[PDB]
């Protein structure tokens, strides 16, 4: 009689919690996006066996228009499952559907999942320290996104990192990667010469976190630019002030030059 | 000759992931440290039988001065499980063992799992809007910390949201409650006059997060400073100026009052 956002996880289908297999192998319909975020370690049968069920994938139209006419009216006599990649609150407009499902008389529940987030900890970086996050956009037509290179201007005024969500266009199997947004960076400095990303900025690539072997690189952009991080999903860091022992992690576990040991305090 | 840092999730033993379960069964020794927060929603009895394994629980001073000497020696020639409260490598001093691992010839890993800073999207404010996060310290003596409020104020000025973690002493088992913490932070105001945090202000505070049935309350601190949000965990938001899309999740979820969509958006 009820609805469940339930994330999936960073990577593959192992990485939903227990409470969320327990709970999806119970529900009478299953439901799921693959939009919002890649899980580049797992497919959807697999997702199916794990769960014993099978799933209807819905499109970005589906949901954002249709979420109450193919969904909801389901789960008002039955109990539902909404599933998505990560955590479905985190950086989605998924929390709304709370709104729609409430509005139909259906109640919800959600179950969380390992998040990109909060896997930023990987990184060294204190998780504290980050401030405001962006999404660097693929440039369309005429139009070309740039408010993310302010968010990293006032996030490095303040010394806070920031934790940069590239953007994903899944119809078109679309995934920037941390190379094409530090390309992106590098053409909005040159427009806006704001001294906030350079050649010699300082910045941390992630990708494919929630995998056992993660790619895990810091560096100046002029020789992270054009570097192999391997398949999607990425993210981009801009680090702000650094501590002294995030900077001894990213030199001995992200492979960062040893002279960014020395910090400028 | 492989160490596992492996997350237990949000509140009971369920939310640990598939992944992180599958691989601590196989593990040959299992440890876990309980004093950066503890699973308010289980016990070790029903982790251990989950997991099948005895687990060694560890003080802060078994892992900050001697993990090298507890459970690294053990990672040489077996399979070894850190598991902690969360998301591996969220507590700020965590990431540093992995260099301490690195140092010792063992490899690490790490498995993620739901924590706090992602499962925050539950209470309907945009996670892109978080800046820099604090704890809530209780004064002692002649000590009276006040950083927090100045995070509070730097992140509402640029309207950013501030999570606040509350004060905990895990060892004696004691929660600082959103109540006193809204009783503390209405101290410091009387202190530093910034008009940051007063009976007018909008807060958000979420407990058990991670339960299927979590405590979600948004409300100025004149009607929620004496409100009985149930048992611990408690967590404290001070929103910035909302999104319509936010306050609308408030007040619909989280059964804020009307006057938010005019007043805080
Ligand atoms: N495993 C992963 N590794 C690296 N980046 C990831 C990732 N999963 C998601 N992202 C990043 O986040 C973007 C999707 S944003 C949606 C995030 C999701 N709800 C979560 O909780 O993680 C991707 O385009 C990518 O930039
Ligand atoms: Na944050």
């Amino acid at each position: 009689m009820v609805l469940y956002f339930i994330g999936l996880g960073l990577y593959d289908e192992r990485d939903i919690t227990v409470k969320g297999l327990e709970i999806a192998k119970k529900c009478d319909y299953v439901f799921a996006e693959f939009y919002t975020s890649l899980m580049a370690g797992t497919t959807l049968g697999r997702i199916q066996k794990l769960i014993g069920k099978e799933i209807r994938v819905l499109s970005r139209e589906d949901v954002e228009l249709n979420f109450e006419n193919i969904v909801l009216p389901l789960a008002k006599e039955n109990d539902v499952a909404f599933m998505t990649p990560g955590d479905p609150l985190v950086a989605t407009t998924h929390a709304e559907l709370r709104i729609r499902a409430k509005r139909a008389g259906v109640e919800s529940y959600v179950i969380h999942a390992p998040s990109i987030y909060s896997a930023v900890g990987i990184t060294g970086l204190h998780i504290y320290k980050f401030g405001k996050s962006a999404t660097v956009a693929y440039p369309e037509g005429n139009w070309f996104p740039t408010s993310y290179y302010d968010v990293i201007k006032e996030n490095a005024e303040r010394g806070l990192h920031t934790l940069l969500f590239l953007d994903i266009k899944a119809e078109k199997r679309m995934y920037m990667t941390a190379n094409e947004a530090m390309e992106l960076l590098l053409k909005v400095e040159d427009m806006k010469k704001g001294g906030v990303f350079t050649d010699d900025t300082l910045v941390v690539v992630l990708a494919r976190a929630g995998s056992l072997n993660p790619t895990i690189r810091a560096g100046y952009v002029k020789d992270l630019i054009r570097e192999d991080f391997g398949d999607p999903p990425h993210i981009l860091i801009v680090p702000g002030k650094l501590h002294i022992v995030e900077a001894e992690y990213l030199v001995e576990i992200a492979g960062a030059p040893r002279e960014i040991l020395r910090v400028n305090v």
